[PDB]
């Protein structure tokens, strides 16, 4: 699964895109 994250993706994940949600840019991490 993937998750929007701030400020970064967790160990084991990489960024594949972005989320925009409650006025901020999130990392989309899978």
């Amino acid at each position: 699964d993937c998750y929007c994250r701030i400020p970064a993706c967790i160990a084991g994940e990489a960024a594949y895109g972005t989320c925009i949600y409650q006025g901020a840019l999130w990392a989309f991490c899978c």
